[PDB]
């Protein structure tokens, strides 16, 4: 028998408790062969009966409906625990007992596929995480609360980690459960913010009732809350007979944004299994003392009018549950290597480093245009810490994903990464050390991808979410800037830092490394505000490394200074060049005073706001120290980056919209 089109529609909405656009899942029925639903769980190793039972029901109800269904086994976090006892190989048994009770309980396998989420996420690790990280970045942290006192630690990761499942497995039907919600409401959110017209449906599937009074769906600390596959014959008869059961018909629950079942008194788990698990079986019916009951309905009408008795339908329950059981129970008796899988099931029921020499890290800002003064800091720390420690060692890390992920500049991979070559050339060119290694977070990542997320969450499980948004001074700007903190600490330790440096534009993000290495990390901090911003106290008028000599001098030009001043920032700027230098000599016409070199600043002071050194003459000695300070960084604007250079200016106009 082939199902007419409105038949195939009919049979895969039963599916769902809720379908979030009907017409959606329509034109998927009319015009798409290979309909993909997904589903996913991280194996548990106990399963229930709406795990075992009911979801062999709603997945053969989408095959049949001409779905593929991909179920999505979320192993990936067994790596946390396996360089010690090896948990992947331990939770893919777990998984493949379950695989295994789904074929004894039904699920016609025909259409129906396993991924495994540590095989394919680490395939494609690059277009996984970035997808991740990018959830993030476009999505106000509060958003990505309401997908999870204050408990939360960085469980504001695994919503944006299963929301890019969504799009990574290309799943055209989200068919979880309703608890599942909030999530899957994400990924339709988030393909508006990506262009894309085509959005997953959410096919919402019931979540089944606990069987005590109170109890809205079943619980992990209570096994009589439900029946499990593994129960012998006598614990499902004690679990059900003991059973709240009202005497009242049985409407639908109103639905909660959160997805989450409220235990009512009203709500009976006798007559929800009924419903699930066996009227939702195709041809299924229930049968009490010679009569048989066509519909839920009619046994429902039975029960509410006093035809079947309480226990008369508790006892026609159980005899139907292990009816459903049996033959998964001989299953596991007589097929021993689906016996050993349980065997072994039941077994697992049995309950960073220190370098030897000195090494700094640098984050370098990702900005369009770094302030002098900024970039001067970090030179100058660099040259203090091998000072310091000539054995040792100072890495500069590039954040070509960090970055993206906080929303830096554009937010784009492209500009931001063009954003940072450029700079850090610059940089180079300004004076900062050969002896300094240059590496990007693409290059710790790809380095060792496995270790490195795997860190980044091992941290984050450790920490809560108000200490990353404290760091950043008590707000976040958007759930990427809680990544990009985790991300520093992980990027450390693969470093094998001892030593972090930290800029203005650094705040206290990168403490957190020391908190979390116990203060082992020492913090190391940037000396900047030696060269001001040039307008008088109280734009373009600070001087950055991409200046050319064209910038400067129009800088220079307008940079503020009056006569008979000891202070503003021309002084300021000229205090900064004397002393790196050494000196400053400045070439006056005699009659105009003459030339003289200043070794020592208070001299400086003493002739500017009492005497004849004239501002005019200060800013001509000071513009002409600028230029030749900035000659090689200059020539690397007009000649090597000229080429980057060109997207940087293309983001720029992005930005002023
Ligand atoms: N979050 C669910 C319970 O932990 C399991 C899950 C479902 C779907 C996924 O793509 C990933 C995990
Ligand atoms: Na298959």
């Amino acid at each position: 028998h082939h199902m007419n089109t409105d038949e195939r529609y009919k049979l895969l909405r039963s599916v769902g408790e809720e379908c979030i656009q009907e017409s959606e899942l329509r034109n998927l029925i009319e015009k798409k062969p290979l309909i993909r639903c997904y589903d996913g769980f991280e194996p548990s190793g106990r399963m229930h009966i709406a795990q075992g039972i009911f979801k062999a029901v709603n997945v053969n109800k989408c095959t049949a409906a001409g779905c593929e269904f991909v179920f999505w086994v979320a192993d990936w976090f067994a790596l946390m625990n396996d360089k010690v006892g090896g948990e992947l190989e331990k939770i893919r048994i777990v998984g493949r007992y379950l695989i295994e009770v789904w074929k004894a309980a039904g699920m016609d396998m025909d259409k129906v596929l396993f991924l495994w989420s540590s095989e394919e996420i680490t395939s494609h690790a690059d277009t996984y995480w970035r997808m991740v990280l990018d959830i993030g970045r476009q999505n106000t942290i509060a958003r990505i609360k309401k997908c999870c006192g204050t408990l939360t630690a960085a469980q504001v990761l695994y919503p944006l980690m299963q929301c890019c499942d969504i799009f990574f497995l290309k799943a055209d039907i989200c068919q979880l459960g309703l608890d599942q919600r909030k999530v899957n409401m994400l990924a339709r959110e988030y393909c508006d913010l990506i262009g894309r017209k085509l959005k997953p449906v959410i096919l919402s599937h019931h979540m089944l009732a606990g069987l005590k009074q109170g109890q809205a769906k079943m619980s992990k600390s209570d096994p009589d809350s439900a029946i499990f596959m593994e129960d012998t014959e006598e614990d499902v008869a004690r679990k059900i007979r003991q059973a709240y059961c009202p005497r009242v018909k049985q409407s639908a629950s109103a639905i909660t944004d959160d997805g989450a079942p409220v235990a009512t008194d009203d709500r009976n788990p006798v007559l929800d299994y009924f419903q699930c698990v066996v009227y939702a079986r195709p041809g299924a019916a229930a049968t009490i003392d010679g009569t048989t009951y066509a519909t839920y309905e009619d046994l429902e009408q039975a029960f509410v009018s006093d035809e079947v008795s309480e226990d008369a339908l508790k006892s026609c329950l159980i005899d139907e549950v292990n009816a459903l059981l049996e033959p998964v129970r001989q299953h596991f008796a007589s097929n021993e290597e689906a016996h050993e899988l349980l065997e072994a099931v039941k077994s697992y029921r049995k309950d960073p480093a220190a370098p030897a020499k000195p090494h700094a890290c640098m984050w370098m800002p990702a900005l369009l245009k770094v302030p002098l003064d900024v970039a001067e800091g970090m030179i100058k720390v660099t040259k203090d810490f091998i000072a310091a420690h000539p054995e040792g060692t100072v890495t500069l890390v590039l954040p070509d994903w960090s970055a993206v992920a906080s929303d830096e500049i554009t937010g784009v991979e492209k500009d931001i990464s063009a954003a940072l070559q450029v700079n850090c050339a610059l940089l180079k060119a300004y004076g900062l050390p050969s002896s300094v290694k240059i590496v990007t977070e693409n290059e710790v990542i790809l380095g060792n991808c496995d270790d490195f997320w795997v860190s980044v969450i091992g941290i984050a499980r450790k920490n809560l979410l108000s200490h990353v948004e404290e760091l950043y001074g008590g707000e976040v700007r958007n759930a990427g800037q809680v990544i990009a903190a985790l991300m520093r600490v992980a990027t450390a330790l693969m470093l094998s830092v001892s030593h972090v440096i930290s800029t203005s534009l650094d705040g206290h993000i990168n403490a957190f490394a020391r908190e979390y290495t116990k203060e082992r990390i020492d913090c190391v901090q940037t000396l900047e505000g030696r060269i001001p911003a040039l307008h008088r106290p109280g734009a373009d008028d600070v001087l950055y490394l991409d200046d050319n000599d064209m910038d400067i001098r129009r800088k220079i030009k307008k940079a503020y200074s009056a006569p008979n001043e000891e202070a503003n920032p021309v002084i300021s700027v000229a205090q900064h060049l004397l002393a790196q230098h050494g000196a400053l000599s400045i070439e006056r016409g005699e009659a105009n005073g003459g030339n003289v070199s200043y070794n020592t600043p208070e001299a400086l002071v003493a002739d500017c706001g009492s005497g004849a050194l004239h501002p005019a003459d200060l800013k001509a000695a000071v513009l002409q120290l600028l230029l030749d300070r900035s000659a090689q960084a200059r020539a690397l604007l007009n000649g090597e980056l000229k080429k980057n250079m060109t997207v940087l200016r293309n983001a720029e106009k992005k930005m002023a919209k």
